[PDB]
DNA sequence: TGAGGCGTCAAC
DNA sequence: GTTGACGCCTCA
């Protein structure tokens, strides 16, 4: 239904969030409730996360 | 019973 | 045309 406006530096957020954050670190379900997203996009940015780097100009 | 992975469609 | 949103199967 919805696509909103996600920027890269907020899915690496998700992403950098996910990896290293003691509350979702691990997990997909739970970043996604934390940032209150879906869980698919993390998983989705993982098939690209690479590309985020690349696409924000930074690490 | 609860968590992780992939595909297709409409809006961006 | 690609990305945000949604579901079914399998493992511990």
């Amino acid at each position: 239904g919805s696509r909103r406006i996600f920027t890269p530096h907020f899915k690496l957020q998700v992403l950098e969030s996910y990896r290293n954050d003691n509350d979702c670190k691990g997990n997909q379900r739970a970043t996604a409730r934390k940032y209150n997203i879906h869980r698919r996009q993390i998983q989705k940015w993982l098939q690209c996360e690479s590309n985020l780097r690349s696409s924000v100009a930074n690490n």
